[PDB]
């Protein structure tokens, strides 16, 4: 008997669980990996020295080479001979699969395990339970290898503009692949980091682009006042920046808006991608919710509707507005045309 | 133009994301509820009240009321009039496959964020960063709901015993529902937590079955040397606790094996359900390598292959022992046999 009333447990447990241990232990093991270093050196196309990432990374390498190893019988990577272990194929779904789960579960952790002070005191709990930046940064850039970035990237590609200018532009790699695209443009990276803004610079170097890349390294507030940089721009880009100035600095963002209108040059657009709050439709219902009460309950930082983000855009100037959705639940891409 | 590039750009994100959103915003609003205590009054078949509950948990409606509005927007729950919201009709495996990503996301949080430590110096790191026990048994009881719990159950109500014996019984959950389900049987819950066990004796008195069900408040590891509750035993359980006496207790472990086949009745079986290391088929191997990475590496708490556990059982005197897969990735249901 009792081989057959685990048999069917085990076929009702399969469905049950469904593919939540496979994302559960990836998202544990990439993030893992990342903070050490690690993940940013596996790839599909090439493999990982273990002698020599042990020791980029100031890893003692048997320490490294359990890690591996416990991928491995993962499977998220293949050893390739004795020290050397490459990606699994698929490696880069997975990991964007993954940036979901670090963004809700890492990235956001304050806000789960303190809620209680938010809705008790939430002053106080803002400035008490922060969130690590760089979790928030790279969860960001996983979700958006394939729910947001490539939209953004053949959309600017495609008008093959001469100056694109990208507010907020951080790791400013979405500028070096329209620019290593569409011959003979120029781009203006603006980001008040200095962190995102070293190791950017010499990433420009890197690809040997500095005479067609400016960096200047101000705030986009800054903009509204001294919209200088922004002149004669065919595409002007921001990707998830504008929020933050919501509803704190209204009157700064729509300045920002209008000086952007006004300083594209004929035919030029404006590219925002931001969050709409809350949608109701059952395949983006429940992400949008996370990054809607997230955003309205901990961070206070107000998303906008797609009409409320027209009504602004064309407040600011703009003469035509277009909507996109995008892969990313509640993402938007927002293209507003002089 | 543009239209057609974000259309296979949205199909080709929709498709690369998959299920990920959806179990991200899921575990992050049940793992934020659970610690507010909230998700303990959803239910699918009946309405929890905020204005009862929030005095119950001593929350600001208003700020749970926004909570649930929220966990609404999402699709987890149903509003069902003002203040009354019931949990969506697959609440419950919603909640099962949230346990994964809880349990390797939240629960082992401190050997994600803390490796470096733990490659440079084990014993430091182990009594520094150590995981939330309420978490380890929260996320671990959502997984069990359907991936293992279910397995142990119909197995010793179909045996049909008159005393069962409980290893780590912690809340006394397994015990209640073979009393109810099997006629003039008696159970005994041995767990080492004081914590643990005031909550279970009081829901022994809810149910009414005090005149049954026992409650030891000693170790595990007591039993080697004072087997003496266990006599006569037709079913003795263990789940999940023998790996936490190996590699370093492994003689008390051996004799507490020795101690339960010399004390069943005939007929009488040890069912233990453990985790066997680093399975390579393609379901079972993430979340094994999961499991086994931070039990091998971060926990030095020794699993045991297939091949151990029945070589063990049987050198501790057992005359049979049968393997059950379960539904829970690498999980086994041992039936060591007198
Ligand atoms: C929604 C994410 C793309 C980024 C963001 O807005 C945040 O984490 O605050
Ligand atoms: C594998 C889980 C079911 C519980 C466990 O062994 C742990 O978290 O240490
Ligand atoms: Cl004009
Ligand atoms: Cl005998
Ligand atoms: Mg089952
Ligand atoms: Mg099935
Ligand atoms: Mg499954
Ligand atoms: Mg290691
Ligand atoms: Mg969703
Ligand atoms: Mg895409
Ligand atoms: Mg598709
Ligand atoms: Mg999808
Ligand atoms: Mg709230
Ligand atoms: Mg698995
Ligand atoms: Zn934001
Ligand atoms: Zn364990």
């Amino acid at each position: 008997a009792t081989h057959d009333i685990a048999a069917q447990h085990l076929a009702d447990g399969i469905a049950a669980s469904g593919p939540a241990p496979d994302l559960a232990a990836a998202a544990a093991f990439l993030e893992m990996g990342d903070r050490l270093g690690v993940v940013a050196h596996l790839d599909p196309d090439r493999t990982l020295e273990t002698a020599e990432v042990a020791a980029a990374l100031d890893l003692p390498e048997p320490a490294l080479v359990r890690y591996l190893d416990a991928v491995e019988s993962a499977g998220l990577v293949i050893r390739e001979g004795e020290g050397r272990y490459r990606a699994c194929p698929d490696f880069d779904t997975i990991r964007h699969q993954a940036g979901y789960i670090s963004w809700t579960m890492n990235a956001n952790r304050p806000f789960i395990e303190n809620a209680r002070d938010f809705f008790t005191d939430w002053d106080k709990a803002a400035r008490t339970h922060v969130r690590d930046y760089r979790e928030v940064a790279v969860s960001s850039q996983w979700m958006g290898s394939h729910a947001f970035y490539p939209t953004a990237l053949a959309t600017i590609i495609d008008a093959a503009p001469r100056k694109v200018v990208d507010l907020g532009a951080g790791t400013c790699r979405l500028l070096i692949e329209v620019l290593g695209a569409v011959p003979g443009s120029t781009g203006v990276g603006l980001d008040f980091a200095a962190d995102a803004c070293r190791a950017a610079e010499q990433a420009v170097a890197q690809a040997g682009m500095t005479d067609r890349l400016t960096v200047v390294e101000r705030t986009i507030q800054s903009v509204a006042t001294d919209p200088g940089v922004l002149e004669g721009a065919d595409v002007i880009h921001a990707g998830f920046v504008f929020h933050d100035m919501l509803p704190e600095e209204e009157d700064v963002c729509d300045q920002v808006l209008a000086n952007c209108r006004e300083s594209l040059a004929p035919g030029g657009f404006l590219a925002i991608t931001d969050a709409v709050p809350y949608l109701r439709n059952d395949r983006e219902r429940r992400f949008s919710a996370a990054v809607s009460y997230y955003h309205g309950e901990f961070m206070r930082r107000r998303l906008q509707s797609e009409e409320e983000w027209v009504e602004r855009l064309r407040g600011a100037g703009f003469s035509d507005v277009r909507a996109l959705t995008l892969a990313f639940p509640t993402g938007r891409l927002f293209l507003a045309h002089r």
